[PDB]
């Protein structure tokens, strides 16, 4: 043996994976990782977050304390789960502006209700009815104090309460609208009612309106229930000929992470920063197709279903057994301790050796690029509607559907894009180490075509080990190699 | 001649095109294809939607039964068109939130109108005006109910109407506002009217107002429209000492793909997926220049009027005309079938062949990256506005621009990225072929340094052809070439 | 000497700037420039926008011509600067949707009042208050008209006012609130007042709610505000009963660029684009970490506070001094005149050059890139709120914080995207002038792995710059340098 080949190669695997880029639509790398997160366990974990099981309760009926609510009086939460289950069992009521009461008390992250001296002078308080048992007799919310006539006469309640504190104090209170004007004048003496509650700067205007409304638990009346803020250094007005539904006192209000959440889904002992509807979901994943609903550090919701972010180069895997080729040709299945080396026929047979420097370099680059790929949102808007609204609602739609489309196309071409760019460093990596390699042979070895080099010279065990070093002399074998070339 | 010259060149036209990379602000192209569609044929296409051209009617009197929109009964649609021509002819009426219910029908896409059994005792049904005519003789809304006295008295109306359906009832109903006190007690005999319209969690309560509006159609009264839903299961229940104009009974409610828009473009038989307030417009770009109000299957709405995708290469087109040149100097405008291959000098004269294999590989991933390139959307938010509103409209025109502004980024940035790819791809498909000349010449020829080759032995058409193919054997002509190369 | 060595490498700097890439965490490059402004003067500039400092002023304070705000009257801008020491000091007034009427007047950018001829049979018209002082004795808002009993009789009112203009008219009205059935009767003859003002589509009805408001300037009254649009050819009609607080005339409707700010930063003589309520900022970057709060040609607001764009190439700077060595080793320190360039070793000693072709090639398209990356914004949304709201504002705020989230990953995709092309077109240069050179030295020189050429003949400095030029002939030293090569 006068020469030797050295052939330059990277690994290849026997399976693969399809990936998407800019300039291919499916091409196969030796590895690819999910960036979606498409599953759920099922169940929301109760830790870091503090998660209040509303069970048989929505938060206006623990806020109003509704009897069979009142395990929540003075409760806190981060995230209040909602259930389908829940129901109303007290006084027949609405909310005119519901959503946005359920959003600033959610949002606030308490119930702490501070009862207050509300001295009510010449009126009959803590009317009951058997539409809110409270124990074996008739009862009411907990936080509200109907008022009605004393002795034949009901005089025009004019109460005031500042707000000396360095908070912002929540007051819940309602309007009685009676079934009759019978019933009108039994509760409340005049034929027409009326509540002002005001503060320097606000006030509420509210009449009642006499009529039948559908039978709930006995009664045809309804409350209609109203909350004003007070700032700290304002006052509390209330002003009332009639039909007010009073006060107890205020809740105490608070900034920060709280929000609520529709889900059915049961709360586990476990360790999860994301929450869906769907139960908790690991957020490793820069993305997720679980659902646009979310609490806590999540992944971006996107309308794709999965995402294959490259984590390693193309995978590229008739009688002629003996002949060794490069690169140029295809990848190495049998290439186990590196991503780039050498294969050589010599003297002393076949050898093989991986380049940890180029597989290093390959290695380094990516596990950054997955570095940077793998933001926290506590109370946001609702996603999903029980009625239909018109305008407001169709806002609400169109802004989360905007968004979840602009986050889809960002997804899509980010995977595009940085599989391009992971293609194109795994095949540069192979290139730098093919030059690197030609440099250093100079003039005793020519480029065969196929990613080897054809050593014009004796080149043993220690001579490949030496081109694979660092440390390869081409004056010592110049003139042998020069003469094999250029006669032989 | 003891040699030949063998130039590896790409394609080049007279014209070109200039388009936009990240690297270059201006670079020519052979070919590129507009993304933007900025032209309407000026005709909305009646296929595949269904539309309902409203001619002199909105929603809303389509809705409300207005004499000369009773053609419109029972009428469904994917798309409703609004004229500017629309007119109002009967009773004058505002609707407090007009966009919601005009909405909220629009999406529901269908007046299915379902006549229910309402019995009023002690008033007189079916009251009329001359404002509202249908035929000789005075009338009223076709879906609507003009209650008044009988005799002598107005009695407390209490009706109820339950949902026994497994779909949502949506019940049309309104308040008679009267011109003076006089006419208020000539129709309804209270002096203060009252309509309280329920559900078990919902009510609305409306107190009419007594007062001179501006004449229109004889008449300073005015009828203030409501809308209530009522699910399955759910109850409705109507209660009035006055003013009440009563539906007739409910539409029926549906979900789906149906919307509304304001056009006064003309309806044509023809076909289009995509419609504007301008007209049809084709969805082959993937964006769009015309409007940003769209319904089907559209390009997104961008503000830029044209942007170029590149579809082919980098575009390169004194006494010396013996001489061949390669890619490095320029590209080759007589280069007919390809857009790489070879141009030669030897023994036989000048030739030139296409290469077919680097050609189809430029084109394939050309293919692939318009394939990608080349959503529906129904129902939407409003996007244009007659009225001033403050507050809502600020927010539905911001939500619209933050849009318009990140789709104009996007499409900015997507054109830039895929002609720097198309660029580098296109340059890379000719370097590899020259790259892979040059491996097979081995130490037979030189590179002259414009992209051509020094065949340093006798090369006719056929060897020259062996080189086009896979098949050149460097070793038959490698003594011949060292001969030439390092002697003489 | 019988050779020479020929260097091909580039500048590099002693200090240098880390950035961003997709394929490198951090990478070092010799320049950097920071596509965040970070920093504002603290003074809002009053050129070229026109700045109305509102003072102790309110917009809707001015509006309505509070003594102390009588300055304002006929007052235009383009943007409207509300200060926190602002105090109202007139009759205490709520306006049910302040939000709204403050927006309206903000955007259309005058407080134009044109007084029309109202007559007011059997009224008493110029109601006056001690809490609403002008000069020494009791007054009232300069734009509205306090309406009250003449003799012991206050007649149903019943006025109309028709647009025959080419514009919008806003009507600002009010509906006074008395303190109790006392204070009702004595100003307006009947227990309950009306006020129904309206247009042939439009109509707003108010009932005055009698009560005690929290004392201000001596009065628990309080007179609520509303506003009417009415269009060229619509006519205005107002019916009262009592309470009514008259218009004395319309506001002059405009479209365009005018908003309103809240700040407390002074107003300076100097010139800005871009107003913030931290002061103006300059707008030559494309981002902003200021304030998301923006009026005018404004960069975006992102959540970083800083992005580094390349503007350079990468920054590459033991008894061995007299050896040269080229870009594949490191870069050049002492190369003061190029990006790009030669060192040699000849018969005249040691050399260095430039080669401005290659260092120009970067330079431009470097510049092209930062030309295209250093949008003027008017009215928008509001982005802070003093109060809790619910539904409306949890939309606002989400929207914003969508459209952040959007930009700010914009902005990270983009440098890191840009830098990854500057650093490969740079490397490119580099590559492209080694390259040319290899051509240009055909079979006269070898490559020595460094970025270096071994000429193989003797090579004075002529010599030399006939390679730096377009001009060497390999023919002329063929001979020498193949007897060099492959002998000795
Ligand atoms: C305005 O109009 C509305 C609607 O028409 C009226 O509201 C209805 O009012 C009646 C009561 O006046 C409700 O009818 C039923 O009342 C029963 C009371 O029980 C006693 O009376 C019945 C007489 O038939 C006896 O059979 C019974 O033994 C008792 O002696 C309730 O028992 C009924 O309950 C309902 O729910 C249960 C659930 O288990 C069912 O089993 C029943 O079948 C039934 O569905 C029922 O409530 C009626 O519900 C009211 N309807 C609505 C829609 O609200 C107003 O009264 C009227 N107002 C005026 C002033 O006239
Ligand atoms: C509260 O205040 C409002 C506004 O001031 C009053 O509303 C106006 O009411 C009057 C009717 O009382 C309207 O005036 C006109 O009525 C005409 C009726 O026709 C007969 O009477 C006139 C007497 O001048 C004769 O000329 C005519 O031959 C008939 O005998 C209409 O014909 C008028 O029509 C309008 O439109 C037509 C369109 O073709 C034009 O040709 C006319 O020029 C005219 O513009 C007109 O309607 C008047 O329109 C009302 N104005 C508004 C703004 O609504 C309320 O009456 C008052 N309420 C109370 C209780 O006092
Ligand atoms: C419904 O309920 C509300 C709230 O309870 C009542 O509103 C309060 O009304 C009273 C007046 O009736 C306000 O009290 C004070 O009135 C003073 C008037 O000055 C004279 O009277 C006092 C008698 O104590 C003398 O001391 C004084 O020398 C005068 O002769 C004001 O001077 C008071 O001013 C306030 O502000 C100044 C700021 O400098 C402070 O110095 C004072 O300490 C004080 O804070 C004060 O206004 C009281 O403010 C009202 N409260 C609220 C919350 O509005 C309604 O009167 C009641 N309605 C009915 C019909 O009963
Ligand atoms: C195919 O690519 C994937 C993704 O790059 C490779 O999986 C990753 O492998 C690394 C190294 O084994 C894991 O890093 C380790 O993570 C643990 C847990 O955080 C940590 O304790 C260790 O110190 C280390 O950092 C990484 O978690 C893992 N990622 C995923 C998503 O599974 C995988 O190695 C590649 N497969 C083959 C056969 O090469
Ligand atoms: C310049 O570039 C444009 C865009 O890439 C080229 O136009 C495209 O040409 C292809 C092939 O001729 C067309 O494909 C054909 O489309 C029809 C209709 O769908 C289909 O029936 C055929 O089977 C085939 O797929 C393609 O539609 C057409 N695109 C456009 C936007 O016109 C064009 O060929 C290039 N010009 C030159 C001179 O090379
Ligand atoms: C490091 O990179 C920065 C940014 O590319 C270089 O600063 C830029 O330098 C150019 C040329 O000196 C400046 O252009 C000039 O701007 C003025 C003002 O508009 C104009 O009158 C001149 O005709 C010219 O266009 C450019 O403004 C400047 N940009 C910034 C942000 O400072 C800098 O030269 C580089 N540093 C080194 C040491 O190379
Ligand atoms: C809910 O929390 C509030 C405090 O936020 C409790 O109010 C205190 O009640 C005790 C009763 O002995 C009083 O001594 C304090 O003066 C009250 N605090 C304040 C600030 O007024 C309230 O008792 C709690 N209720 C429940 C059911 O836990
Ligand atoms: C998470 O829950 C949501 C809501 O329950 C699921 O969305 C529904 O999925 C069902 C079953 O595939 C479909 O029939 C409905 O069209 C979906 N409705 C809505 C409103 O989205 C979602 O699929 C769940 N995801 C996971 C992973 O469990
Ligand atoms: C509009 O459609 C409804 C059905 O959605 C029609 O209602 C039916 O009318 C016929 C009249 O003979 C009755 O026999 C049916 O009982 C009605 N259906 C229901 C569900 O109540 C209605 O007639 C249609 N009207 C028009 C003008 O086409
Ligand atoms: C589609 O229609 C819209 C609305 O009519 C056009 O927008 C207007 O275009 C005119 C004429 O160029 C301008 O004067 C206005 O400033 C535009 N108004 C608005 C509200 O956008 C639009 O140009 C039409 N496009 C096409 C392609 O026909
Ligand atoms: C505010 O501007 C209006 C014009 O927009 C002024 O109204 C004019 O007042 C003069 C007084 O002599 C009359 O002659 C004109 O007829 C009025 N114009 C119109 C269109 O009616 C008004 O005087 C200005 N007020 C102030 C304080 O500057
Ligand atoms: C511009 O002004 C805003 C609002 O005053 C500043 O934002 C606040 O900054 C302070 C001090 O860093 C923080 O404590 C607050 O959390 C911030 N509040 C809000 C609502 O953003 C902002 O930092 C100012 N920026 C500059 C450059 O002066
Ligand atoms: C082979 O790759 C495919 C890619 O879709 C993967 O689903 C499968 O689990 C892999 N199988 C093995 C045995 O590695
Ligand atoms: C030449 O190219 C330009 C590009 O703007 C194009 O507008 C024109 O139609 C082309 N002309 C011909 C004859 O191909
Ligand atoms: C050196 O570069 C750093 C980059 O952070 C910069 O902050 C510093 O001002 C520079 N110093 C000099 C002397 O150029």
């Amino acid at each position: 043996n006068s020469t030797a080949t050295l052939c330059l190669g990277h690994h290849a695997v026997p399976n693969g994976t399809l990936v998407k880029t800019i300039t291919d639509d499916q091409i196969e790398v030796t590895n690819a990782t999910e960036l979606v997160q498409s599953s759920s366990t099922g169940k929301i974990c109760n830790n870091p977050h503090r998660i209040l099981d509303g069970i048989d309760c929505t938060l206006i009926d623990a806020l109003l304390g509704d009897p069979h609510c009142d395990v929540f009086q003075n409760e806190t939460w981060d995230l209040f789960v909602e259930r389908s289950k829940a129901f109303s069992n007290c006084y027949p009521y609405d909310v005119p502006d519901y959503a946005s009461l359920r959003s600033l008390v959610a949002s606030s992250g308490t119930l702490e209700f501070i009862t207050e001296g509300f001295t009510w002078t010449g009126v009959t308080q803590n009317g009951g009815s058997n539409a809110c048992k409270r124990g074996p007799g008739s009862g009411f919310f907990s936080r509200l104090n109907w008022l009605t006539k004393s002795g034949s006469t009901y005089p025009v309640l004019n109460v005031t309460m500042p707000n000396n504190d360095n908070f912002d104090k929540l007051y819940i209170w309602g309007v009685h609208h009676p079934s009759t004007n019978q019933e009108q004048t039994s509760l409340y003496v005049q034929a027409s009612g009326r509540v002002t509650v005001s503060t320097r700067r606000s006030q509420q205007t509210i009449i009642p309106n006499i009529g039948s409304r559908p039978w709930v638990r006995g009664l045809s009346s309804r409350i209609s229930i109203y909350w004003t803020i007070v700032k700290p250094g304002d006052v509390l007005v209330i002003n009332s000929n009639g039909n007010l539904i009073a006060p107890r006192g205020y809740f105490k209000m608070r900034t920060g992470k709280s929000s609520i959440m529709r889900s059915d889904a049961p709360i586990d002992t476990c360790i999860s920063e994301c929450i869906t509807p769907n139960g908790s979901i690991p957020n490793d994943k820069p993305f997720q197709n679980v659902n646009k609903i979310t609490y806590g550090a999540c992944p971006k919701y996107v309308k794709q279903n999965t995402l294959k972010l490259a984590t390693g180069m193309r995978n590229v895997p008739r009688g002629l057994f003996g002949a060794i080729a490069g690169f140029i040709e295809n990848g190495w299945e049998g290439m186990i301790d590196g991503w780039y080396g050498f294969r050589w026929q010599n003297s002393e047979g076949t050898g093989q050796a991986a380049d940890l420097k180029s597989t290093q370099a390959a290695i380094d680059q990516i596990n950054g690029i997955l570095n940077r790929v793998i933001n926290e949102k506590f109370h946001q808007i609702e996603k999903e509607f029980s009625e239909v609204e018109g305008r407001i609602q169709d806002l609400e739609k169109y802004v989360e559907d905007t968004k979840i489309d602009l986050w889809s196309y960002n997804a899509e071409l980010l995977v595009a894009l940085i599989n391009q760019h992971t293609i194109d460093l795994t095949d540069s990596e192979m290139n730098k180490l093919f030059e690197k390699t030609r440099r250093q042979l100079r003039e005793n070895a020519e480029d065969m075509g196929n990613g080897c080099f054809k050593i014009y010279h004796k080149c043993d065990n220690a001579c490949i080990e030496s081109i694979r070093n660092g440390t390869y002399d081409h004056d010592v074998y110049r003139d042998e190699a020069l003469n094999n070339r250029f006669q032989i």
